[PDB]
């Protein structure tokens, strides 16, 4: 199990637009194409990514394509994260692959908002970690992938994905 497979099960796929959860224009595997709400610049932004007019429909390699990018994306901003990669470098395989999808999932920015949580991850408080973690409006937004990660920080293990 890894990242990629985490993810793969975190997000679905999708070869037609999709507005998330509140709505931004998002494809593929939790790709996000534009906060906006025009199916425009979305379809616009899609076809920049895709060298191509894709006139909204994308295949599988594409979308794994962009898939493997955004992975690849995510730890980077995390890497380039004064705030993140310390805590990061802290965690182990396991954990860091839960962190990843976090910021996968809202950004290096939102991810950043969980000071405490980060601090009690580096501290190594996992139990207080959790239930911080749990209280919060990604949790009440996603509570299924939310609640997967939660348990993946806290347990150190796969076991919230079989």
């Amino acid at each position: 199990m890894n990242i990629f497979e985490m993810l793969r099960i975190d997000e679905g796929l999708r070869l037609k637009i999709y507005k998330d959860t509140e709505g931004y224009y998002t494809i593929g595997i939790g790709h996000l194409l534009t906060k906006s709400p025009s199916l425009n610049a979305a379809k616009s932004e899609l076809d920049k990514a895709i060298g191509r007019n894709t006139n909204g429909v994308i295949t599988k390699d594409e979308a794994e394509k962009l898939f493997n990018q955004d992975v690849d994306a995510a730890v980077r901003g995390i890497l380039r994260n004064a705030k993140l990669k310390p805590v990061y470098d802290s965690l182990d395989a396991v954990r860091r692959a839960a962190l990843i999808n976090m910021v996968f999932q809202m950004g290096e920015t939102g991810v950043a908002g969980f000071t405490n949580s980060l601090r009690m991850l580096q501290q190594k408080r996992w139990c207080e970690a959790a239930v911080n973690l749990a209280k919060s409006r990604w949790y009440n937004q996603t509570p299924n992938r939310a609640k997967r990660v939660i348990t993946t920080f806290c347990t150190g293990t796969w076991d919230a994905y079989k």
